[PDB]
C-alpha cells in the first residue's frame, strides 16, 4: 500500500512553497488539513476567533518581510466569514491564498438544484469570483498539489492579490501514489521593457531633465515590484522633490531632503501646494486613487503633463483623458531602467531645480504638519498633537498599524518614518477593525515581534475577539485607542449634509462603546489611560518598556475635527480650513483657481 | 418646488411596508438613508457593531411574530461583514431584506474594468447573487420604492429567503416628484390545488387511513406558511403519532400525548425507533436535510411508504427514488385541504392506530431524553441534564435562542416547549456566534423583551461585540455561556478520526477563551457561575429574576461526549442505520426494538 493521505502531500507542498504560517479556524470541513499541517510540524497554525481576522492577518503577515501566508478555513461560515479579508487584499494588492474546505465532492456543483450544498456548504469560489485573481475546486486527488503552487504563483504575479482554493473533505481524506502528483509548471515570467515601454522611459527622463518643478508620486508598488532601495539614490541623482503616497510612506525616510509628505483630500498642506504648482508629475507604483487626486481631474496639477507607472494596465490608462505617457510595466524594472538611461552615453543634461526644492521646503516652513488648526480643543488632546508626540517613542524597527478613523487619518498626516520602519495599514477596502487583525500578522511575522497598533473605540469592536488570541500567545502588541465618543469620522460626514442631531454615531444616537481598559482588565492585559498631557510622556514610556500585550486608551475631544482636508467642492489645493485668500493667491504660481475666488 | 428626497421617499415607504425595525452600521454610503430613516421616527434603527449581527437578527426578529425587519448596511465592508448573516437566512428559508448602500452610480456597473467601484465599492449583488432569492442595483431614482416593494414580496414568496437590494450613494440623495415613484404590484398568488395536487391529497388521505403506524414528520414550513395552529385537529382528528423538525420543535407542546419528539442524526432513541418501525412517513414542511435522514435513503424507515410536502419543487423531489407522492404546495394549504377531505361527510373511515401509539410510548418508556448515558462525568455537570433541570425554570412565554455546540445538541435533544414558548437557532447554515444576535433580534421584535440565550465558550467570540450592544439598550437577555476549554464538538471528531492529541480546538492546542464573568464585570453585567448542583437552582431563579442583560458561565467537562448520536463504529468501519445510534444498545435490545429485526450492518457491532 504506496498511498499517502491527500492531506499529508498538501502539508509537505506548503512546507516547499515556503509558507511558515497559517491563519484560520478549524472545522469538519478542513479537519484533515489542520491534522496534517500540525503533524508535520513546518507551518504553524494560528487560530484566530473570526476567519475575518485570518484573512486579515496573512496580508501584514507577507508585508513585513514578503512570505506569503495562507488563511485556513472551513464549509459554510468558516469561508464567508472570510469574504472581508479577501476583498482589502483584493484592493490593496497583497498577496495571499486562501485553503477553504467544504462538503463532500459530490454535492460540489454549480448545476446543484438546492439552495446548499450536502450540510451547510455552498460555492465559496463564486462568492469572491470578483474580488480575487483565481479560485479553483478540487476535485480530483492528483491535482491537490497542482491548485496550491498554482494558487500562489499567481497570487505574487503581476499586480498581486489573494487566490482561493477550495478541497472538499473527501479530496482531503483520500490516498494516493505520491507519484501521480500532479505539479504546476509557472509560465515565463513577462519582460515588461519592450521597444515600445523602452521608449516611454526615454520619454519621462527627457522630461525630468526639463522640468523645472518636478514632482515624483511614489506608491506601495514600488515596495510590492521590490525596488524601494533604488529611491534613494533616484531622488537623489534627479534633484527632484517627492511625495510619497500613504501606503508607502515607509519606503522612504519622511525627514529626506527630497520627500515632502503626503497630498491628496486628506493630504497635508504644503504636499497639496506642491503637487498643484508642478510642471510634471511622475507617478510610480501608485494607484492615483480618488482620495489622492481628488474629484476632478482637470483640477489636478493645472501646471503639469502626468506620467503614471503602473503593472495594471487597467488601472495605468484609467486617467487616460488626462495623463500623457500610460507606461504598464513593473515599478522595479522601470526604476532600473530610468536609472541606467540616467547614466548612458547619450544621457541628457538635468536642468537644475534648486529653485524648486527651495519652494518645497518654503511650502513647508509655511504649512507645518501639526500647525495652529490642530490647537487642543478646550483642553482635550488633539490626536494631530498627540501622533507627533507619540512619534518620538518610536522604536528603531517600530511597525505601526493603524484602523480607520483618528487612528488613520491622524497617523497618516503627521507621523514621520525612517529605514527600518514600517506603516502599514488598509486602504483600498477601509474596512473597520483591520487593526487588530493587522498587528497579529505582523507579529508572527517577525516570530511573535513587537508591533505598535493605532485603533479606535469604534474599529476595536468589529474584531475585538481577537484581544483573546494577543492573550494567548502573549504577542507584544501595544494597542492604542483612540476614544471620542463614538464614530467621529462620520459625525463629521453627517453634519456637512445635514447641520442636525447626530445619527447612529455617538452614545445619544444609539452607538456606544465599553471602557475598554476595563475589558483590558478581563483579558489579563495591562492598561494605561492618557486623558492629558500631564500623565503623556511617562505613559508613553512604560507602553513601549512593556515586553508583553498593552492596552493605553487615548481620550480626545468628541467632535474634534479632521483637518486640513478636502471638504465642501473647491480645488485640491484649497484644503479646510480655508486659508486668506491673499495667502492663497501668492501661494498659486498662476494665481487661485476661479471656485477659491468667492469662498 | 414638489421635489422630495429619494431617501425620504423610502423611508415613507419602508413605513407603508410595515418594516418597524432596521438593524445595521451607519456609513457614508447609506448616510441618506440613517438620516431620512430616523427623522421620519416610525423605524427604529438598531445600531450593531458587526454588519453580521445586523444581517442576523432581522432573522428571529421575523420568526418571533412575522414582521420582516430590514439590515442597513453601507458601501464596502458594511456589505461584505453581512453575507454570512444572508447565507443563513437563505439556507434556514428565513425572509428579510438586506438594503446596502454603495459609491456614486457612475461607478457601480459590472462593466467596470478596475478592481473595485469608486473609492471602496464593489458589486454586492453578484456577491450574494447564489444566496439569496433577488439582487437588484437601483439606477433610476424613479424605482427605488419599486425595487423594495419588490424586494420585499419576493422575501416572503413562497420559500421565503433573503433579498439584496442596492441602492447607490446619488440615487439615495436624489430628487424627484413623489408623482414619478413607481409602485411594484404582486402578482395573485398561485392555486396549489391543480386536479392533480387535489389528487396526491386524496392519495395521502387514502394512506393514511390504513396505515397502522403512521409517522408525521412536521417541519418550519408549517410555520413559515402559518399553518401551525391546524397541527393540533390535524393529529387528533388522524391519531397519528408525529415527529417534529429541530427548526419545527415549538409548533406543538412537546408533551402533547401524539408528539414524540425528534430524529436524525442527533435525534432522540426513542424518536428514531418510532420513525425506523413505521408503515407509512408523512413529512410536512420539513426539508429532510442529511442530519434528519442519515445518509442512505435505502436504510430510512424501510417498512414504511414516505411522501413528502413542500412548497420548493427541487427540495419536493431530491428523494424520488425514495419517496412516492412529492406534493410541491403550500403547507397551510395542503393540511387545510386535508383537514376539508377528513371533516367531509364522505370522508373516509380512519383504521385504529390505538397499538402504534402505544409502542410510540413505551419506546419514550424504554428510551427516556436524559438517560443513564448522560450520568455526570467525573464530577462536573452533564449538559444534558442541566438542560432537563434549567427547562423547568422556563416562563410561560419563554424565548429561547441557541448558538452551536453544547447549546445547540444539549438542547435539542432534551429541551421541551409549550404552547407560547419559541425555539430559534440557524440550523441550515450552523454558523458559530448566531446566538447573540439572535437574542438581539428576537428582544427588539418584542418591544425589547426577554430572551434565553444558549451560548458556548466558542461561539461566544464570533459576535464578542454584540455585548455591547446588549447593555446600551438593557435588553433583558439571559445569556448561558456553556464552558469546555474550547471546541468540545471538534474535539470528538478529531478524536473519531485520529485518536491522538488534540488540534486546534482546545488551550494547550492553540484556542482558549477568556473569562466571561470577568468580562462581564467589564461591560456591567451581573454574572454567575454553576460549577454544581447544590447552587444551580438559587442561581437558575436569580439569573430568571434579573430586568436587564445577565450571564451565566456553566462549567461542564471539557471531554464530554454528545449522545445519543449517529456515530461511524469500528466492527473495519461501518456507518450503522439511523436507529442505531451510539452509544450503542445491546443486540439483543435493538433486535427487540426492531419490529421487523435489526438490519444487516447492526448485527456485527
Ligand atoms: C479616508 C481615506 C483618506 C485617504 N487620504 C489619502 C490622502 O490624502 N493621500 C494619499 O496619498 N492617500 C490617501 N488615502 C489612501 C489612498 O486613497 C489609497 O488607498 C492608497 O493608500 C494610496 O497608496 P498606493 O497607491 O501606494 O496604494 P495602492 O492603492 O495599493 O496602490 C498600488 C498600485 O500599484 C500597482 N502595483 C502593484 N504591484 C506593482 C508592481 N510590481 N509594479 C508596479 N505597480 C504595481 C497596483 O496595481 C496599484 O495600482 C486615503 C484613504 C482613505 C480611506
Ligand atoms: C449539527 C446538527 C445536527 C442536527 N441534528 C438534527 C437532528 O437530529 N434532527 C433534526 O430533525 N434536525 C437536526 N438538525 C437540523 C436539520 O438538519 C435542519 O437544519 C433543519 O433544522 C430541519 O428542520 P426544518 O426542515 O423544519 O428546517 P428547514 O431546513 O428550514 O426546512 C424548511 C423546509 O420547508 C419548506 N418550506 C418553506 N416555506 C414553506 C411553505 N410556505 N410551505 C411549505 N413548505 C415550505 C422549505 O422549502 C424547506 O424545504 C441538525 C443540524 C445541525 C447543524
Ligand atoms: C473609512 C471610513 C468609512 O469607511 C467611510 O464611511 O468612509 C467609515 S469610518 C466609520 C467610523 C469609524 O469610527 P471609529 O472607528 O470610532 O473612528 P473615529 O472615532 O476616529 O471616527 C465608519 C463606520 N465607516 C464606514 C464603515 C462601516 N463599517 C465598516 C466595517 N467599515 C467602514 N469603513
Ligand atoms: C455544525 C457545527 C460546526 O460547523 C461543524 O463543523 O460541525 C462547527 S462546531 C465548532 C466548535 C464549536 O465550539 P463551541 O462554540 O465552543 O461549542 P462546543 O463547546 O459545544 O463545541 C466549529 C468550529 N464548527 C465549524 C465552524 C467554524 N467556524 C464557524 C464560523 N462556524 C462553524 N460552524
Ligand atoms: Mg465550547
Amino acid at each position: 500500500d504506496n498511498k499517502v493521505k491527500v492531506a499529508e502531500l498538501v502539508a509537505e507542498a506548503l512546507e516547499n512553497l515556503g509558507i511558515q504560517h497559517a491563519f484560520g479556524i478549524i472545522g469538519a470541513g478542513n479537519v484533515h488539513l489542520f491534522e496534517a499541517i500540525a503533524r508535520r510540524g513546518y507551518t504553524e497554525i494560528v487560530c484566530v476567533h473570526h476567519e475575518q481576522a485570518a484573512c486579515m492577518a496573512v496580508q501584514t503577515y507577507y508585508r513585513t518581510n514578503g512570505r506569503i501566508a495562507a488563511a485556513l478555513l472551513t464549509t459554510g461560515a468558516g469561508s464567508t466569514n472570510g469574504v472581508t479579508g479577501v476583498v482589502s487584499a483584493w484592493a490593496d494588492s497583497i498577496p495571499c491564498i486562501v485553503i477553504a474546505g467544504n462538503e463532500n465532492s459530490k454535492f460540489t456543483f454549480p448545476e446543484n438544484p438546492l439552495r446548499m450544498w450536502g450540510v451547510q456548504g455552498y460555492d465559496s469560489c463564486q462568492m469572491v469570483e470578483r474580488v480575487s485573481k483565481y479560485q479553483m475546486r478540487v476535485t480530483k486527488m492528483e491535482r491537490a498539489v497542482y491548485e496550491l503552487e498554482k494558487g500562489v504563483h499567481l497570487a505574487l504575479e503581476g499586480r498581486p492579490g489573494p487566490t482561493w482554493i477550495e478541497i472538499p473533505m473527501d479530496i482531503q481524506s483520500g490516498r494516493i501514489d505520491p507519484a501521480t502528483l500532479e505539479h504546476y509548471v509557472a509560465p515565463p515570467a513577462p519582460d515588461y521593457l519592450t521597444p515600445a515601454v523602452a521608449a516611454q522611459v526615454d520619454s519621462v527622463l527627457a522630461a525630468l531633465a526639463k522640468a523645472e518643478r518636478p514632482v515624483l508620486w511614489l506608491g506601495n508598488g514600488i515596495r510590492l515590484a521590490g525596488g524601494e532601495r533604488l529611491l534613494k539614490p533616484l531622488l537623489e541623482k534627479l534633484g527632484s522633490p517627492a511625495l510619497v503616497s500613504w501606503a508607502g510612506i515607509d519606503m522612504l525616510d519622511s525627514s529626506h531632503p527630497l520627500v515632502f509628505g503626503r497630498a491628496g483630500v486628506y493630504g497635508q498642506r504644503a504636499a497639496n501646494f506642491i503637487l498643484q504648482n508642478s510642471d510634471y508629475v511622475l507617478a510610480i507604483g501608485t494607484r492615483l486613487a480618488i482620495p489622492q487626486i481628488g474629484y476632478d481631474l482637470n483640477e489636478l496639477a493645472r501646471l503639469a503633463r502626468i506620467d503614471v507607472v503602473d503593472i495594471d494596465g487597467d488601472e495605468a490608462i484609467k486617467h487616460a483623458k488626462r495623463t500623457q505617457e500610460n507606461i504598464v510595466c513593473d515599478a522595479r524594472v522601470f526604476i532600473e531602467a530610468l536609472l541606467a538611461r540616467l547614466n548612458a552615453a547619450d544621457a541628457p543634461a538635468i536642468a537644475s531645480k534648486a529653485d524648486w526644492v527651495a519652494k518645497c521646503r518654503a511650502y513647508e516652513e509655511q504649512f507645518p504638519w501639526v500647525g495652529a488648526e490642530h490647537a487642543d480643543p478646550e483642553g482635550f488632546i488633539n490626536s494631530y498633537r498627540f501622533m507627533e508626540r507619540l512619534n518620538g517613542f518610536f522604536k528603531d524597527d517600530q511597525v505601526v498599524v493603524t484602523d480607520m478613523g483618528t487612528a488613520l487619518l491622524s497617523g497618516h498626516q503627521v507621523l514621520r518614518f525612517k529605514e527600518g520602519q514600517r506603516f502599514m495599514t488598509s486602504t483600498g477596502l477601509g474596512e473597520m477593525g483591520y487593526g487588530l487583525p493587522a498587528a497579529l500578522g505582523v507579529s508572527f511575522a517577525n516570530d511573535r515581534g513587537e508591533v505598535m497598533c493605532l485603533n479606535c473605540d469604534g474599529g476595536m469592536m468589529m474584531n475585538l475577539q481577537e484581544l483573546q488570541t494577543m492573550v494567548h500567545h502573549n504577542l507584544p502588541i501595544k494597542l492604542f485607542i483612540f476614544n471620542n465618543d463614538g464614530y467621529l469620522m462620520i459625525k463629521h460626514t453627517q453634519k456637512s449634509l445635514f447641520k442636525s442631531d447626530y445619527v447612529g454615531t455617538d452614545r445619544k444616537s444609539g452607538v456606544s462603546c465599553p471602557d475598554f481598559s476595563r475589558l483590558a482588565a478581563a483579558f489579563d492585559i495591562p492598561a494605561y489611560q492618557i486623558r492629558g498631557w500631564d500623565e503623556c510622556d511617562a505613559t508613553l514610556a512604560k507602553v513601549q518598556a512593556h515586553t508583553g500585550p498593552v492596552i493605553c486608551e487615548v481620550f480626545m475631544h468628541p467632535q474634534q475635527l479632521f483637518s486640513p482636508k478636502l471638504g465642501v467642492s473647491p480645488p485640491l489645493e484649497d484644503l479646510s480650513p480655508l486659508i486668506p485668500r491673499d495667502v492663497l493667491e501668492q501661494a498659486m504660481i498662476g494665481g487661485m483657481h476661479e471656485k477659491s475666488k468667492t469662498l
